[PDB]
């Protein structure tokens, strides 16, 4: 009556999903209108459905979201660890704090995107492309680049 709550969230359109987030108090995160159903999606809705709010930090720990236009989204302090975002656009985004370790962000785009304090242990980051590297220390810019990203 819980797994269900979230199959069922997943199984709607973006502006469906919009409506049930702002009942719940959820509206900040507008980024779940648009995680595609699948496995690991139910898993990652059901964290933020038992507990709504009472954690304020994004765990989208393990979440495919891949292929998503994920533009100017803010993020702080949020985890995204062992995440799929191969392919997604996260231009000017808002990533201060992020937990990237072990995620896949080959081929994502985060140009513009504010970075300071993220951590990439193990984030496979071919063809990430960076743009500034706005936030990174000038050590993280150089590891980033040997592994694959892109900047300027």
């Amino acid at each position: 009556d819980i797994r269900s709550q979230s199959i069922h969230f997943l199984e709607q359109s973006p502006s469906e999903r919009l409506q049930i987030l702002q009942e719940l108090g959820l509206g900040r995160f507008k980024f779940l209108s648009k995680i595609r159903l699948n496995d690991s999606n139910v898993d990652c809705v059901i964290r933020f459905f038992q507990n709504p709010g009472q954690m304020k930090f994004p765990n989208l720990s393990g979440a495919d979201l891949s292929e998503l236009n994920l533009d100017e989204v803010s993020l702080i302090r949020g985890n995204m660890s062992e995440a799929n975002l191969q392919g997604s656009s996260l231009l000017n985004a808002d990533l201060i704090f992020v937990n990237f370790t072990k995620a896949d962000l080959r081929k994502a785009d985060l140009r513009g995107a504010t970075m300071n304090g993220t951590v990439w242990l193990d984030t496979l980051v071919d063809e990430c492309q960076l743009g500034i590297g706005n936030g990174l220390t000038k050590q993280q810019r150089k590891d980033l680049q040997l592994r694959g990203a892109e900047f300027n």
